[PDB]
């Protein structure tokens, strides 16, 4: 399968260092769509200020980019439209721009000729919205624009369906201590959201999460069930999802973290871990989990309040997902 | 009456600030000590990184500080038993020194010569933790040590409060994402606390919180209800406390907001704040208030579970509320 | 005079903010033009992460901000050649955008029907850049198209005249550790500057200066000789000049000291300010100066290699400067 | 040889990782002395903020360490005089606990028992002062109580030699942009140095530097010719030296990259680097050289004023000198 990559930001950049990193045969990176230069690309590729130095050699000519020896052709084209796609071959499309997230704009990477459009972020008008842990079998052929959802969604999705699944969820709330990303400011400069304008490493900025609506989509039992939040901290890169949901059945701290490692051990196996040390953000970044459930943090007040938390590395660990999802595709 | 204060760190000099800024005639700080040289500790109260520079003139001598004119004695006795107090006439000492927070300990200051002492932080064995807005009218003279609990516990406490006998509170968490204090640690260095021995200002730091059991202390009423925890983030100063409880009677965030309104203009005016503007944590630095109800942020699930959230300059409105309790002690 | 700003960022708010407190009568700030909204505007001009709080009231409508009862008209006009200069009477813009710094575009707001220009930064085609203390003298009423140069040349520039006046210069090199400011990124994304590309609050990192080629502009003797970098650092506001510079005289650290400690109380008074005390850059935030010379960093190598530092709020020293500029223009 | 690390702090562990990592037969670490328990020292070594995990396994009893499978005796001896090193059979000491760097303090770990000390920073009475790609060669086996200066020294030194040596140096001047350290503090607290007093995280603090004086203990040639100083700024690890150089001979940008180049390619091969690429600090993290020689930076005025900077991590690179200088001790 020939593969395109829209936006090479953070997440797109990631996602091109794991395919690099798996050595799937029957994935190809064909080309890289971006605003900007083949040297910058290379420059952004190679060095990263939170995950280190790329481990292959890669260079660039005026139109590509050089991994390893295989060429990628690079692109600057803003409208998708405009994109060889089919004169490349290209198959599956990475959308990372964070700007074509609804139907009517991913559609148009179909309409320059790709098959399916894969969108790193909750989406509007998609086909399905798939949390590896959640609903991973309801993808079907016929699916074309998909949604990988939100980080904070995947470090929680897979655990609020357990626990709804055990002791049945009444209600509930979660608040996301979230590292900061390219979509806040460096000093306050405006921006839709007021909070969000705010300088970044300088201040404790409570906003959205995509988490809120995203986790009902995959875990529909839950809708209507829970809300949350996000609380953005001078971090580059590592969060927490702090989940408090009243349950119906009575338990214990004990209980909740037994049930938790059993599906670490199996059915989320891979995708959640399990911690039992005092772990900090700066342990987790680079891990590959979508979220690693601290059993030092789980509390029950009253048998029925229950607190759990989720670490996750909001780069990488949601990178790695969007990866499975893709491999996903090729079973089809 | 004459006041000394003993640690003269961030709680300690900012005490001083306000009780200079009060200019109360019947309050003269008379000594203070701490474990360094006078010319050490002129320039930290002149020069602070958060709060700006002291608005008056300070001078020093080998033995004493000289704030516009008046002369402080300075005393770098670890040893409170050593300390003159009962020479120097001192009446009300201010423990703010971090280590002698047990009846046993702060009881060497009354034992040199004072006659009461109040703890800037949870305590052992006192004779009564006074948080303003809950319990200050159980103050009685025969009182001599006591704590003004922790700067979460002053966030929420009147909060909680309002919020059981409007509603009653059934089970309830909260979590305070904290700024790092002079506990944590620049790079990773031993600590009891295996968390909070981790670069402060590099990490999302789960730890604890002396809010947890205090707030029961003063609201007795809802004694084995509520849980909580801490996450240190890298800021110098500025938190929020956002508590999510189970609540009795049905609500919605428009009632639970206009009882919290009523509260900051009646019984709480000038200990709770009242908020609804998309504000973050710079830009609550330097306010008197324990605590900041924050409107935004207000939500229900299910007309039972509700989020409240509350910000708080812990340095400033904490010695703000310990002052206050000075001058409580001035009515006896 | 009536005068408009042109980018209500973080110079063109401080200006504005300047202006209102310093209430000269003879101007009159009529417009503000940016490419947001005015509720957005109302909001960012009220609230500062590094600045704090606007001492005064502020109000919007949908095209105007109104402050204590005056109304400022508000555009988002990104092309300056069609905002309405002629019609509202504009005298002077203050051209705080950080896009048209050569003539052809500081031009369209005299094509606009604006008087004279005055542009917050190094300048390509100006008419002049004036740095006070270096070359206000040279201000002609025929000079329209006015630069202030750099935050960097302001802070240094004086102190150079002065220096090369008493012991002549032969070469010299400066490096300014500097604050981060909005033209850098919040974590690695693309920019003409590969280094200025990297997450800001996380990397020490060398970048350009305006004040290498600047500060010859303004002390001409020094023409060929200096040169400099800037090695920008995870700090909001609040920067740092270091001047290397080979002395013709023979000198010590005495005499330099106390030839700068005489110009900063007569010619340089009020733009260069003096300093003995130990301080660190969160002491020197809000200060009006172009630079405090520091006496504690002096140094004399071989009795004519001789370092000097300057202290400096980048953003609001600079805006004193730009606001007595315009003061200047007034008296023409 | 067996070995002992007197301070298990950044530097006593990151030498212990990189014993570990080279696999030298030849070397046995048998004790390791500290002020905390077992559990702490056990966990400060698994996990790290800026290193990231140790790469074995570890596990601790109530006295001592083991990893993978070897034990290392663990003790919490505050003086030196009282560790059992004739009884463990101590040949050297690693000495990095910061506080025992005069001869008189060293002297213990020998009265103790050991036949060596390496003291990891500059000291007072040492017998020799050792800077890799210096004066290694200086090293005799009479040699007992060596300093391995500190690593701003190891990042410059081997530099000023080369550039001594080629066009002869005249006066110079040092500046190192340096990520804080423990020495530092959280927020505003006591310190010798009032600077270094003030919260390290948020603050451009300059401060002093152990090159200023070292450089010529090991580079006789320049003794009384450099001065220097430092500026501590909010990075964890990663720092810079910029060196402003009066040189004898006229040379070229050109000139000075080339004789580095060659030079990293020969004598200094591993010790320095060579660089060409715009990188910033968090891509030097993790390297073993002394100094990366930055030949973007390079630039000369007057053909005679040269300005060279060199990029360290000053942990890390640092840490593998003192390995260095142990496996010297090897051959004698
Ligand atoms: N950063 C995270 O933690 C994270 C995690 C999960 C999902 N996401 C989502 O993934 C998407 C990308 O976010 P990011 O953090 O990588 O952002 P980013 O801003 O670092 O990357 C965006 C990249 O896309 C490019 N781009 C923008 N518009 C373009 C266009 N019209 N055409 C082509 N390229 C264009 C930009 O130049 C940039 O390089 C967003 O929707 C985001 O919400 C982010
Ligand atoms: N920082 C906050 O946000 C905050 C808020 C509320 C309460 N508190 C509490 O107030 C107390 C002080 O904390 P802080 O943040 O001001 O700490 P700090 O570490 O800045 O101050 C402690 C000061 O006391 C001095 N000291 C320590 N031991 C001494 C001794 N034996 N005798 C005399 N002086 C000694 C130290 O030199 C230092 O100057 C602590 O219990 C803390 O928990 C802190
Ligand atoms: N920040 C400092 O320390 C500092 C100091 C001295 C000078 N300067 C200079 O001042 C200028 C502004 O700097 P800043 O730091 O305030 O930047 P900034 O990005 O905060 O502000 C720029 C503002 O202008 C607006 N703008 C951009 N394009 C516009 C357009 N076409 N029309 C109208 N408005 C538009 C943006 O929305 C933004 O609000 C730059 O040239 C900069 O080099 C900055
Ligand atoms: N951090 C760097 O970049 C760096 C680089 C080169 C050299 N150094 C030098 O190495 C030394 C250690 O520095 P660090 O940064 O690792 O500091 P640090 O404070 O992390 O470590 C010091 C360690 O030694 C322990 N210690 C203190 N007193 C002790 C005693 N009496 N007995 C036994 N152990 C004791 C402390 O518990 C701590 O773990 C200092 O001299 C420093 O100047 C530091």
């Amino acid at each position: 399968a020939r593969v395109a990559i829209n936006g090479f930001g953070r997440i797109g950049r990631l996602v091109y260092r794991i395919i690099y990193e798996r050595k799937n045969p029957d994935i190809e990176v064909v080309a890289i769509n971006d605003l900007t230069d083949t040297k910058t690309l290379a420059h952004l590729l190679k060095y990263d200020s939170v995950h280190k130095k790329f481990p292959g050699k890669v260079e660039y000519t005026e139109n590509s980019l050089i991994v390893d020896g295989k060429e990628i052709k690079v692109f600057a084209e803003p409208d998708p439209s405009k994109l060889p796609w089919k004169d490349l071959g290209v198959d599956f499309v990475i959308e990372s721009t964070g700007v074509f997230r609804n139907r009517e704009k991913a559609e148009l990477h179909l309409q320059a000729g790709a098959k399916k459009v894969i969108i790193t972020a909750p989406a509007k008008g998609e086909d399905i919205t798939v949390v590896i842990g959640c609903n991973e079998d309801q993808l079907k052929p016929e699916h074309t624009i998909i949604s990988c959802a939100s980080c904070t969604t995947n470090s929680i999705a897979p655990i609020v369906k357990v626990l709804h699944e055990k002791f049945g969820i009444v209600s509930g709330m979660l608040t996301t201590v979230h590292s900061y990303t390219n979509d806040q400011r460096v000093l306050d400069l405006p921006h839709k959201d007021l909070r969000r304008a705010r300088a970044a490493a300088v201040n404790i900025i409570p906003t959205t999460t995509g988490a809120a609506k995203a986790v009902a989509l995959v875990v529909p039992e839950v809708k209507g069930k829970l809300d949350g939040m996000a609380i953005r901290v001078p971090t580059p890169d590592g969060s927490i999802t702090d989940l408090t949901v009243l349950v119906e059945k009575e338990t214990t701290v004990e209980e909740v973290n037994a049930v938790m490692k059993e599906a670490t051990e199996g059915r989320l196996k891979g995708i959640i871990g399990y911690n039992d040390e005092p772990i900090v953000s700066s342990d987790i970044i680079g891990t590959t989990f979508s979220g690693i459930f601290d059993a030092t943090i789980t509390n029950v007040i009253g048998g029925k309040l229950v607190k759990v938390a989720s670490w996750y590395d909001n780069e990488y660990g949601y990178s790695n997902r969007v990866v499975d999802t893709l491999e996903l595709l090729l079973k089809m």
